[PDB]
DNA sequence: ATCGGCTTCGCGCA
DNA sequence: TTGCGCGAAGCCGA
């Protein structure tokens, strides 16, 4: 039995007599899954089978092959891991509000379970689902270490107000995962799906002049197994010097975990457990935990309590006041979406970062902050900057379309979870970042040098 | 309370 | 490079 405040009753009803169906969505993995572990639990009590259903919405069209290969290949692996433990996996195509409801009837599901996501479109779908089912319907936070609706009931103004809260709750929720018990009872194509999708997304590929792709797909092998190794090599090779090199992009000293945590291919709670027991720097473990605990989960807190998380209106009062005061200011440059996208600005280090984004699908965490603040400076308005920053983040980051994306863009452009700094023209009081500031931190000429000879080779 | 502390910004200066 | 003190800055929360 697991901690019962990880569950929240979406719909009450009378328990069916069919199997218990887990509607996977955020947490695409079989280990370390409070949503899967809970569903198994209530099917063993009901003495019924547990099964997984996954829905494949048209959303893969609003991004690239890169994200879809990465996630489809992952699911190809999960489906096998699940049938190992005797748990069937069903793959729906279409709109959840309709297809999940149909499945719930067509298999005679006795209880519905899902994982937790704060993006508006899950609440939309869930709310259709509730309407068309009669069975009970459960939702489990399987993504955060502390259930979002439990760490805080309000928008948290800053990391230092969240932090005493989150940490006062870890002795309760930071625990080991039990074993996923195979099915005892035995209930009664993703190859085409992955081909069909790439023939669709192929006319939109990001190509170089010579028509081979920009994207390089060997930096991150998708899937649960590949993720475990990225966690272990992190703990053994990179964790010890994270604190002191987090900010250098010429070093590859990050965890590189974010494509995995986004597709739920690995549990942040598992990471935390392995980091905690590891014996590296106390400084570095502090650095690291605060990014995967405080910053990650306050990003869910943000989107969960501010339905306008991808818009201007969600900036803090002072932020908007300041930015409106400077809408009339003359911008040093202005660039269009296309120009940013193609890395055609005056700033070679900015374009360098953009080139890291296009070719690899994961931009360095420090360069990300620089990236968005310089979009605000050379956009024609704050709204356009947001719109540009979201469109390029979500289109090219393997970890895009994610609460961290919005809560990081908002931190960057609109000062959300941050404070006021010295007033500038165009960018108001938003924390400024400078090219020369980057030079006191790392060897910009190497970072630039790495992605040079790719703007020329692309168009 | 009223007032200390804040993702770790940039920049001078040693 | 690297570290320190400083400056400009709105406000939570204890
Ligand atoms: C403009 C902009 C845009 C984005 C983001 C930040 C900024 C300023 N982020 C957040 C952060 O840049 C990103 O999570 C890390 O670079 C992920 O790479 P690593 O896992 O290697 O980092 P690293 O190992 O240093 O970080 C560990 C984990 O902490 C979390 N994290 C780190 N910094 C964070 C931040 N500022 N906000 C929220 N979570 C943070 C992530 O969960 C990350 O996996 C984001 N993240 C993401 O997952 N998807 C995205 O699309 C974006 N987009």
């Amino acid at each position: 039995i697991m901690n019962p405040k990880r569950i929240r009753a979406l719909k009450s009803g009378k328990q069916g007599d069919g199997p218990v169906v887990y509607w996977m969505s955020r947490d695409q993995r079989a280990e370390d899954n409070w949503a899967l572990l809970f569903s198994r639990a209530i099917a063993k009590e009901a003495n019924v089978p547990v099964v997984v259903v996954f829905c494949l919405t048209d959303e893969f069209l609003e991004a690239g092959i890169r994200q879809y290969e990465f996630m489809l290949k992952g699911l190809q692996e999960l489906e096998v891991s699940l049938s190992r433990k005797k748990i069937p996996s069903f793959f729906l195509r279409g709109d959840p509000g309709e297809k999940i409801s149909r499945f719930v009837k067509d298999y005679n599901a006795g209880t519905l379970v899902t994982d937790f996501s704060p993006l508006r479109i899950k609440n939309q779908w869930i709310e259709k689902v509730i309407s068309g089912i009669s069975i009970p319907f459960f939702e489990v936070d399987a993504h955060n270490v502390v259930p979002c609706w439990e760490a805080s009931q309000k928008h948290e103004y800053a990391a230092h107000t969240f932090r005493p809260k989150l940490y006062a709750l870890l002795p309760e929720f930071l625990e080991e995962f039990p074993e996923l018990e195979p099915n005892s009872v035995t209930p009664e194509t993703l190859s085409d799906v992955l081909e069909t999708g790439v023939k669709a997304l192929l006319p939109e590929r990001a190509l170089l002049k010579n028509k081979d792709p920009l994207f390089e797909p060997w930096h991150f092998e998708p899937g649960e197994k590949a993720a475990k190794k990225v966690m272990e090599s992190f703990i053994a090779d990179r964790l010890d010097s994270y604190g002191a090199l987090r900010n250098d992009p010429t070093k590859n000293m990050l965890s590189n975990l974010s494509p995995y945590l986004h597709f739920g291919q690995i549990s942040s709670q598992r990471v935390v457990l392995e980091v905690e027991k590891a014996e590296s720097n106390p400084g570095s473990k502090k650095a690291f935990l605060d990014e995967i605990l405080i910053w990650k989960e306050i990003s869910d807190n943000f989107c969960y309590y501010n339905p306008g998380y991808d818009g201007f209106e969600s900036f803090p009062s002072w932020a908007k006041e300041s930015l409106n005061a400077h809408r009339n200011d003359v911008r040093s440059h202005i660039y269009t979406l296309e120009e940013f996208e193609a890395g055609k600005t005056h700033d070679p280090l900015w374009n360098a970062s953009q080139m890291e984004l296009l070719s690899t699908g994961k931009m360095h965490g420090y360069m990300r902050m620089y990236w968005a603040k310089k979009i605000l400076e050379w956009s024609e308005s704050p709204e356009k900057a947001l719109e540009i920053a979201i469109c390029l983040n979500d289109r090219y980051e393997l970890d895009g379309r994610d609460p961290n994306g919005y809560a990081g863009i908002a931190w960057s452009i609109g000062g959300v979870h941050d404070r006021a700094w010295g007033e500038r023209e165009v960018t108001g009081k938003i924390r400024y970042m400078s090219y020369e500031g980057c030079k006191r931190k790392f060897d910009v000429k190497l970072y630039i040098e790495k992605y040079s000879a790719l703007d020329k080779l692309a168009a």
